[PDB]
């Protein structure tokens, strides 16, 4: 038994809800939450935005710190760094940017640094300002990721598209 309240159950360990990230992370301080992270760590807009706002740009003057000692993940790569007011850990996780040109193929890699955690509380990879078919990547998802993920989903349409249309 876990804390996450009112997910629904896509399958034996995806569960998805019309939710506020930020807000479920400072609800249920879950042991993992994932970022939508680039691969320098520049936590500008979206989801990585939004996370780092929450820690007061704590998360951003940790990775950049990050960055200087490592250098720029990999896109499909992640790292593992605090998760400060939010979780115990952050997952920061670089799925393809469509706006950049990069190959959605390399999502399904994205989503397999999801197994290496137990359980996560994460955002759909690639959606939003990173331009992929949302509705594709909770296929994806669904098909990769075999630990027990916790979706939340910010946009109410998209939500009720992605619940509408899961096969
Ligand atoms: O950009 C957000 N989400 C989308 C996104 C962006 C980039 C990569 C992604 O994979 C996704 C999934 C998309 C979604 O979930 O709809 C987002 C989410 C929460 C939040 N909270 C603070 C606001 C003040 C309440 N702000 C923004």
């Amino acid at each position: 038994v876990n804390s996450f309240s009112g997910y629904l159950k896509l399958t034996d360990n995806v569960y998805i809800k019309n939710a506020d990230i930020v807000e479920e992370a400072k609800k249920v301080k879950p042991t993992v939450v994932v970022n939508a992270a680039n691969v320098y760590l520049k936590h500008g807009g979206g989801v990585a935005g939004a996370l780092n706002k929450a820690t007061n740009n704590a998360m951003q003057v940790e990775s950049d710190d990050y960055i200087a000692t490592n250098g720029p993940l990999k896109v499909g790569g992640s790292c593992v760094l605090s998760g400060h007011n939010l979780a115990k850990h952050c997952l920061h996780v670089v799925g393809p940017n469509v706006n950049k040109g990069e190959d959605i193929q390399l999502l399904k890699s994205a989503y397999e640094n999801f197994n290496q955690h137990e359980v996560l509380l994460a955002p759909l990879l690639s959606a939003g300002i990173f331009g992929a078919d949302p509705i594709h990547s909770l296929r994806v998802c669904v098909d990769t990721v075999r630990t027990n993920v916790y979706l939340a989903v910010f946009d109410k349409n998209l939500y009720d598209k992605l619940v509408s249309s899961f096969l």
